[PDB]
């Protein structure tokens, strides 16, 4: 008697930042429904989102290939004495992942160029499930003390594994480099020269000792500090 309808907001994403956001299954599940979230017309996610049922949270993080609109699913079903699914209620909302982050957490003057901390990984972010990518970002965290969703997360293109502009750089633990290679960055600031970029040394450390890959999971391959072009 009387079904509540929940609509749900549009959200959006970027390509190589992670995405998080609450369901309020409380509201869309009325007491013993069965919830499920999925890609609208599907039964999965789109490939770069992971839902957590006892949390609540839609998390993901999006590859090139995952710009666009994406329609999601949240629908809540009794489940019927013969083991039945009855489907009671769906409420839809999109989420459009844009293509860049400009490099900005989100800002350094028009212009101005961003100084970018950059990790080369040896990583293949296709062949990670969007869980292990967000778990790598969150790994960084101690060396880049930046948060998990200010760092940029994206493959390496056109299998370059340096950036020849870059100013300060070093090695990490690798020797040899298996996978595509992935590109794990942050910004350090605005305009700066070797002479007022941040202390490095927690990061340059357990780069090239072999800590670092220890704790994110993967091989280091190096790093690199270089100042991007806006845009």
């Amino acid at each position: 008697a009387v079904p509540t309808v929940v609509g749900i907001p549009d959200g959006t994403a970027v390509v190589g930042r992670s995405f998080r956001v609450s369901i309020p299954t409380d509201l869309i599940a009325s007491s013993g429904e069965i919830i499920k979230v999925s890609a609208a017309g599907k039964e999965a996610l789109p490939s770069w989102l992971h839902w957590n049922p006892h949390s609540h949270i839609l998390e993901g993080l999006p590859l090139d290939t995952d710009k666009g609109v994406h329609y999601i699913s949240v629908s809540a079903a009794r489940l019927g004495a013969n083991g039945s699914h009855v489907p009671q209620t769906s409420s839809v909302f999109s989420i459009e992942v844009y293509p860049e982050d400009h490099n900005e957490p989100q800002a350094c003057a028009a212009d101005e160029p961003v100084t970018v901390l950059t990790v080369i990984l040896d990583a293949d972010l296709t062949k990670m499930t969007p869980k292990q990518r967000i778990d790598l970002l969150n790994r960084m965290q101690s060396f880049s003390e930046v948060e998990l969703h200010n760092m940029k997360l994206v493959p390496v293109v056109n299998n370059r594994l340096f950036d020849m502009s870059a100013f300060m750089a070093g090695p990490g633990n690798a020797k040899k480099v298996v996978e595509n290679g992935a590109l794990l960055s942050w910004k350090l600031g605005c305009s700066l020269n070797q002479n007022s970029v941040p202390d490095i040394r927690g990061v340059e450390t357990p780069a090239r000792e072999g800590a670092m890959s220890a704790q994110l999971g993967y091989p280091v391959v190096g790093w690199h500090i270089a100042n991007k072009k806006p845009t």
